[PDB]
């Protein structure tokens, strides 16, 4: 079996740090228990000739170890030493170095506050001293990344909570989100406006060498360009990062698969599932057996595909945005190797119901029967599957909160109450559908959503201080477009409602630099409030939330901004809980499901759980609540359909 890429083990670390060992300070040390796996395999079987390491014939000493059944490096396929293996290369504006001198040049650059691109297991990172305000500002400037939080690598996990240390030190070695109070060494520009920082430990030998020497936290963020697939070759990294890195610490061992760092919360909640988890399979729920080979294409954003067969499923790594130029290359390579590893040939392909998706174009090219699943149905089913809900387990009431997904009859959904089982999805109610003014711009400029909300629900909205910048603009042209339905489609979007509230509070830039920025800012603000007595509500009118009442109460409830933010989360949670309670109780349903990327909001989850203690509650945990989990949901629905003989 092939296991996921694994953090350097204690024994290899000990060996690398022992003067006199053949592998002393050798940056590519590995053994049967650790090192790259998926990222170095060209084809099955797992054997050196079909790995990236085929072009580095073993010296006699390595060969003896590789062939000795009692040795820790027995059949360690990518094993090497300084005499036979890959080596470091340093490149910086006409300067060049190799091996230990390459490492030392990179260290000198980091110490001096410069930015260096570093080759990792699954791509390249950009690094700098995370304490150094100037370096971090320069990185942000050069990368055109004014706000999005930066991952940091710490030399050790000392001082972090037990739960965080546990996760950090696993073979998966994920980025773990922790409260920034635990890491005071980090400059304020690491995660501005947020309450958490993503921290990670060195997990390959080169990272251990660097952190051992540097003894300080380092930014360790992905080395790519917005809109472009990440580099896995030296040549692409050199091209992509030329304006950004001051120098390049690279090497001649090929990476053949894109494999980003995984991201989890200290709580264990999975956000991004890549390095260290892929290509591990997962068991399907009770009742799923003898399932035909189904390829599930997942979603256009934060993509993963799924292979379903028999009684198991295997998810791909994070493959990013499918609309990005040239992203299909890494996607197809991932699919090639996954199919090879599992001897898998699909007989069916499942994809999203949105006819405009890139994935839905790709599906049309496969010469296989195709079928669709509604976006929000797949979110709900993915949560059911992770909780091992049996095939015949019965209906649940589901709350699916996100940005936008296509619902029934071409409606744009994003804040819905649904009656759900693996075969069926009935829409019951939710947020009212409100125009997205300027289409794609509405996710980029929170004020557009505040305008759309005000036009629908707020008498004399121009008179409120919250709406001042919108009021001062010639907003009437946009209001005319909205009335005429010109690039202003209606969407019942929970993400856009967050943005409207963030716009009203002023807690985000007028134009965002990354998706979800306003929502995360609003949550971070609300989280600093420990709870408050407040009059804000979202009453139920028929099967929808009454946002006219909400805005009237919220706009007229003056309080510190953190309390206003908290009141919004609390009112939204109470309103959705009342809708779900009515729908479930009158259907004899005792279990509620929650999914969609908005459910990554910890405060909203906490308030929902507070209001719904009279039900069994299922929240996502080992798979992302957002689009990274979508393909699993598609897979279980397709399987359930097939098992019913549909
Ligand atoms: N402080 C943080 N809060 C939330 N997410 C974070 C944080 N730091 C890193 N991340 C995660 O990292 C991913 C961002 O990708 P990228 O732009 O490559 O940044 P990086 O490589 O620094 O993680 C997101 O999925 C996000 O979940
Ligand atoms: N902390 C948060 N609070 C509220 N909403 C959030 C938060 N984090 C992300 N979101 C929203 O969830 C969306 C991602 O949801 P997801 O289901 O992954 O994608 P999609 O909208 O494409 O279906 C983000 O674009 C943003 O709208
Ligand atoms: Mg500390
Ligand atoms: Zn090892
Ligand atoms: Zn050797
Ligand atoms: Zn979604």
């Amino acid at each position: 079996q092939i296991v996921p890429d694994a953090a350097t083990c204690p024994a290899c670390l000990a060996e690398m740090n022992t003067p006199g060992e053949r592998r002393y300070r050798y940056p590519f040390i590995n053994c049967t228990h650790c090192g790259p796996r998926f990222t170095i395999i060209r084809a099955m079987p797992y054997d050196r000739p079909f790995t990236v390491m085929a072009a580095f014939p073993l010296c006699p000493a390595c060969d003896k170890e590789y062939r000795d059944p009692l040795d820790r490096r027995f059949h360690a396929q990518p094993v090497a030493c300084p005499e036979c293996g890959p080596y470091l290369e340093w490149v910086s504006h006409g300067e060049h170095a190799e091996q230990e001198a390459a490492l030392q040049a990179a260290i000198a650059q980091l110490k001096m506050g410069n930015i260096v691109a570093i080759k990792g297991i699954g791509g390249f990172h950009l690094a700098c001293d995370a304490r150094n305000s100037n370096a971090v500002a320069t990185l942000r400037a050069r990368k055109h990344r004014p706000a999005k939080p930066l991952a940091v690598m710490l030399p050790v996990a000392d001082g972090l909570p037990d739960a965080a240390r546990q996760l950090l030190t696993t073979p998966a070695a994920p980025i773990v989100l922790v409260d920034k109070k635990y890491v005071p060494e980090l400059c304020d520009d690491i995660a501005p406006g947020l309450n958490e920082v993503g921290v990670m430990l060195p997990a390959n030998p080169l990272q251990h060498l660097l952190l051992q020497e540097l003894q300080c936290p380092l930014v360790m963020t992905s080395g790519n360009l917005s809109g472009k697939p990440p580099a896995i070759s030296n040549e692409q990294a050199l091209e992509d990062l030329q304006g950004i890195a001051d120098g390049f610490l690279i090497h001649n061992r090929d990476i053949v698969q894109r494999m980003d760092d995984s991201v989890v919360r200290e709580s264990g909640e999975m956000l991004r599932r890549s390095r260290g988890y892929v290509p591990d399979a997962l068991a399907l729920p009770p009742g799923f057996k003898n399932v035909p080979p189904v390829l599930c294409l997942g979603a256009d954003l934060k993509n993963t595909f799924c292979l379903v067969r028999g009684e198991q499923v295997v998810l791909s790594q994070h493959l990013g945005d499918l609309s990005d130029d040239g992203i299909q290359t890494q996607w197809r390579e991932a699919l090639r190797l996954m199919q090879n590893i599992y001897n898998f040939t699909p007989q069916y392909v499942v994809h999203d119901a949105h006819p405009g998706y890139v994935s839905c174009q790709w599906a049309s090219e496969m010469n296989l029967p195709t079928q669709t699943v509604l976006h929000h149905h797949a979110h709900a089913a993915a949560c059911l599957a992770e909780h091992q809900w049996p095939l015949d387990g019965g209906d649940v009431i589901a709350l699916t909160l996100d940005g936008i997904g296509m619902g029934e009859n071409g409606a744009l959904w994003g804040g819905e109450c649904l009656r759900v089982n693996y075969r069926e999805c009935e829409h019951l109610g939710g947020l009212p559908a409100v125009a997205l003014p300027g289409g794609d711009l509405a996710a980029k400029q929170p004020w557009r959503n505040l305008l759309a909300q005000c036009l629908r629900f707020v008498p004399e909205w121009q008179n409120y201080p919250e709406t001042a910048s919108v009021a001062a603009a010639n907003w009437s042209v946009l209001a005319r477009a909205i009335e005429r339905g010109i690039n202003a489609p209606l969407a019942s979007s929970c993400g856009r409602l967050f943005d409207a509230v963030a716009a009203a509070l002023g807690c985000a830039p007028a134009t965002l630099s990354y998706e979800g920025e306003a929502a995360c800012a609003l949550e971070a603000l609300a989280a600093s409030c420990d709870g408050v007595t407040h009059p804000v509500t979202m009453p139920r009118v028929d099967n929808q939330l009454d946002l006219a009442t909400f805005w009237q109460q919220w706009l007229n409830w003056q309080a510190p901004v953190n309390q206003r933010a908290w009141a919004f989360h609390d009112a939204l949670a109470q309103g959705f809980a009342a809708l779900m309670r009515e729908q479930a109780t009158m259907r004899g349903i005792t279990t509620l499901v929650f999914s969609g990327g908005v459910i990554h909001n910890r405060l909203l989850r906490a308030r929902l759980a507070h209001y719904l203690a009279d039900f069994t509650l299922l929240f996502p945990q080992s798979l992302p609540a957002g689009d990274g989990g979508l393909s699993l949901g598609q897979g279980v629905i397709a399987a359930a359909r097939w098992l019913a003989g549909e």
